[PDB]
């Protein structure tokens, strides 16, 4: 698990995303889409955006980026006690949305990437560490609920 120093390190860095949730989420989602075009075809309200320009001008995209970073933030604030908040995300993405855990590993990396691009030289090596372990916590706990329902 994660220690309290690591969690505070995780929630410190989340102070950077909250200051611009629409900016960070937009860039996270665009980073997932162009690096992994197969993930875009899971979004049927973004399936059309064929270029990085359209995706950057699209505002339903910034909206959804806000709701993914809003909902992911609220889980990190649980500090591992996220079962109530993760459980319903685990099930919508397994049954209803049909989202490979691999794509949850894709966006995990995108989030780190987008932090470095947006905060180079003040996203420290311990803070990356911390943020990685909780994004890996987050995925492993989705994964358990994926296998439980055979996804
Ligand atoms: C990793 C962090 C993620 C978070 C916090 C998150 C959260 C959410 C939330 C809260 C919703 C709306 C409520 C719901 O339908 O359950 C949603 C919708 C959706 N998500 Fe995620 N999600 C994540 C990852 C992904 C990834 C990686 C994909 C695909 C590559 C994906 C695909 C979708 C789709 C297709 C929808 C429906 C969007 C719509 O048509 O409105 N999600 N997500």
């Amino acid at each position: 698990g994660l220690s309290d120093g690591e969690w505070q390190q995780v929630l410190n860095v989340w102070g950077k995303v909250e200051a611009d949730i629409a900016g960070h989420g937009q860039e996270v989602l665009i980073r997932l889409f162009t690096g992994h075009p197969e993930t875009l075809e899971k979004f049927d309200k973004f399936k059309h955006l064929k270029t990085e320009a359209e995706m950057k001008a699209s505002e339903d995209l910034k909206k959804h980026g806000t709701v993914v970073l809003t909902a992911l933030g609220g889980i990190l604030k649980k500090k591992g006690h996220h079962e109530a908040e993760l459980k319903p995300l685990a099930q919508s993405h397994a049954t209803k949305h049909k989202i490979p855990i691999k794509y949850l590993e894709f966006i995990s990396d995108a989030i780190i990437h987008v932090l470095h691009s947006k905060h180079p030289g003040d996203f420290g090596a311990d803070a990356q560490g911390a943020m990685t372990k909780a994004l890996e916590l987050f995925r492993n706990d989705i994964a358990a609920k994926y296998k439980e329902l055979g996804f």
